């Protein structure tokens, strides 16, 4: 059950943009948040600020030396695909940002 405990669920994500930030710790929590990101159920508006907050973090620092690129986009890519679930300035950001990185991506296999 995902709404029973509301404040659980964002002090959670609220640690794991804390732990995207370190280049040690990105990789299980960018992975912690592309298996949250697999349920449906977890694009939902309670969810959405804590959400958007991890995403920003991806944003900045998956191109950044230490930080795993290909994870980042491929997280960023779930959110795409559900953009039109968040608001329209948050769903702008994403598309942005995830096309960011995938032109970074590239530019490396290139």
């Amino acid at each position: 059950s995902m709404d029973r405990h509301i404040q659980q669920t964002n002090d959670r994500l609220q640690c794991i943009k804390q732990h995207l930030q370190n280049p040690a710790n990105f990789h299980n929590a960018a992975t912690e948040l592309l298996d949250w990101c697999g349920d449906p159920r977890a694009f939902q508006r309670p969810f959405e600020q804590s959400l958007m907050g991890c995403l920003t973090v991806v944003s900045r620092v998956a191109a950044q030396q230490g930080f795993d690129l290909d994870l980042g986009y491929r997280l960023l890519a779930v959110c795409a695909a559900n953009r039109d679930k968040f608001t329209p300035k948050s769903a702008a950001l994403l598309s942005s940002w995830c096309e960011e990185l995938g032109r970074l991506l590239l530019l490396r296999h290139q």
